[PDB]
This record gives C-alpha cells, sequence and structure tokens, in this order.
C-alpha cells in the first residue's frame, strides 16, 4: 500500500465506475505494493484533464476523447495544445451511443430533438462530444434544442422520470444501471443514429462504428436499436513507473477470469488480442511489456 492509484471514472451508475472501482478491488487483493481507489467523475475529458494535471494516475476514456486529446484537436476541449501525458493499457469493451427518448415526448428520430429537453452528457463526458458531432450530423446545435442540460447519469434518469427533460444521450456500455433503471420506471424508446449520416463525416470523426443494441436489453425496448459506438479503453499518465504499471497489469490482466467478473461487458468483449487492437495513443511501457510477455505483441 506505498503507491497510491486513483482511477477515474463516470457516473456512478454508468460502466466506467463499477469497471474502475472492480478493477481497484482487484490490484488491492493483489498485494504488490499498490492502493487504488475508484473515482466517479463526470466522464472522458474530465478524466483526462485529470491525469495531465497530476491528480489521478488512471482513468477510463473513450477511444476518440483519448485521441483528440494526444493530438490536441478535433474537440474544443483539447483544441491547440496536445495532452501527451497520457498512455493506453487497455481497450476494454464497446461504448454505444443511447439516445433516450421519452415516449410521450414526440421524439422517434434525433431531428426530432429541435426544441426539446434534452440531457446531452455531463461536465466534462465524452457523451457531450458524441451527441454536438451527432447533432450536427442531423442539422442540429445545442442551440437549437429547447435545453441543453448537463448533468449525471443518475441527476439525468431522474429528469427523465419526472418529466423535466425529453431526451438523453449516454455513450455508454451496454446494461449501464442508469438505463437499466430507467427503463423499469418509466416508457421510454431509443432512437436510432444512422452510421451514413455519421459516415458523411467520418472523416472528422474516425471512430464511429456501427453498432446495433439487441431488442430486450432494457425493459419496454424490444426493437433492435441501430446506432453507432466507440471504444472504452484504460488510461494511465505516462509519469508513472515501467514497473508500477507492469505489476499493476499482472494483477489486473494477468487473472483474466477475475477480470471478467467485474462486469458482464467485460465478459461478453473484453481479450487480451483485442485489448492492443487500434489503440488511438501509445501504450505504457508496462503494458507493452505485459503484452510481449503475454504473446499477444
Ligand atoms: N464514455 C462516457 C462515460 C461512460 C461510463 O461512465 O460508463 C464518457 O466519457 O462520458
Amino acid at each position: 500500500a506505498q503507491e497510491f492509484i486513483t482511477i477515474g471514472s463516470g457516473s456512478t451508475t454508468g460502466v466506467y465506475f463499477p469497471v474502475a472501482t472492480g478493477i481497484a478491488k482487484l490490484v488491492n487483493d493483489a498485494n504488490v505494493g499498490i492502493r487504488a481507489n475508484a473515482r466517479s467523475t463526470g466522464g472522458s475529458v474530465a478524466n483526462i484533464n485529470a491525469i495531465n494535471a497530476g491528480e489521478f494516475e488512471m482513468a477510463l476514456a473513450q477511444n476518440d476523447i483519448a485521441y483528440y486529446a494526444y493530438q490536441g484537436c478535433c474537440i474544443p476541449a483539447f483544441e491547440g495544445k496536445p495532452v501527451k501525458t497520457i498512455r493506453a493499457l487497455a481497450a476494454l469493451y464497446p461504448e454505444v451511443v443511447h439516445v433516450v427518448a421519452r415516449k410521450d415526448a414526440g421524439i422517434r428520430t434525433v431531428a426530432d430533438l429541435k426544441g426539446k429537453r434534452v440531457v446531452v452528457g455531463d461536465v466534462g463526458s465524452g457523451t457531450e462530444q458524441n451527441a454536438r458531432q451527432i447533432l450536427e450530423a442531423y442539422g442540429l446545435t445545442f442551440d437549437d434544442l429547447g435545453q441543453a442540460i448537463r448533468v449525471s447519469a443518475s441527476q439525468g434518469i431522474q429528469l427523465m422520470q419526472d418529466k423535466r427533460a425529453d431526451a438523453l444521450f449516454y455513450t455508454v456500455g451496454l446494461g449501464a444501471s442508469a438505463i437499466q433503471q430507467l427503463a423499469l420506471t418509466t416508457p421510454i424508446a431509443l432512437v436510432a443514429v444512422d452510421l451514413n449520416r455519421i459516415q458523411a463525416i467520418a472523416k472528422k470523426y474516425p471512430f464511429y462504428v456501427g453498432f446495433n443494441i439487441p431488442g430486450g436489453t432494457y425493459k419496454g425496448v424490444d426493437v433492435t436499436t441501430p446506432t453507432v459506438a466507440v471504444q472504452a479503453m484504460l488510461i494511465a499518465s505516462e509519469r508513472l513507473s515501467e514497473e508500477t504499471v507492469y505489476k499493476f497489469m499482472k494483477a489486473v490482466f494477468g487473472n483474466l477470469e477475475a477480470f471478467k467478473k467485474i462486469h458482464p461487458n467485460l465478459e461478453r468483449f473484453f481479450g487480451l488480442e483485442k485489448a492492443v487492437k487500434g489503440l488511438p495513443i501509445p501504450l505504457h511501457p508496462g503494458a507493452e511489456r505485459f503484452y510481449k510477455e503475454a504473446g499477444v505483441l
């Protein structure tokens, strides 16, 4: 318990939080000199800013946001100043853009969001970035919305449940508690996001891939949902030593069975081979060593 590691995540009812919490517990149980804890946050942007500032040693973040940060481009949060202090540890699972709408709000498509009260994501979230890009693909801006609300997942579904919001965006792994919870109490529907419309701007944002949310994933949503997704990644500060990261990797990913128990998305989508597939930023030296020894690299 000599070296402290705080892992930035997201809303407590998202997927980043339980994954980070599980990862922290697993590394702590390994007794390798690391004392880890997860911290709820606004998401990808907030997490990357925290790692750069030296506040967090690790964090979960979307591959697209990590790329923009490392390159100092593409989104207002990082344009003009690259964040070269972040390194990738592993690609984890697909993060799907969920566009949730109350059935009584007159919303069947993204275009219908015009004049509506929409939760666009949390402050410092990756979700907000995707929402802004997707809305533009449909000819809209936050100003065209009735209200552009930035709150946590728990606050967001509360607004939806009390009818103070009409729709909500959430770039998150399938099965997020926040969405499951909302589906059980409120009549909701998932709005589609056309990949082709997105493809029209794929040159600016190349990380989107087509993704179908299986019918029955959430209560009351029995039809499949055609949308888009990016990739969740575990990242770390370049400042962490190779030895520390290497020990961490063996304690967390070295125990694959234990790791997959952390969340259904890991059991369903995680694999060491895919963990190093199409990474947007450089792997941390400690992770490279782990993957080389595992035969993955
Ligand atoms: N990818 C989302 C967070 C999703 C989650 O918390 O599971 C974001 O960066 O805003």
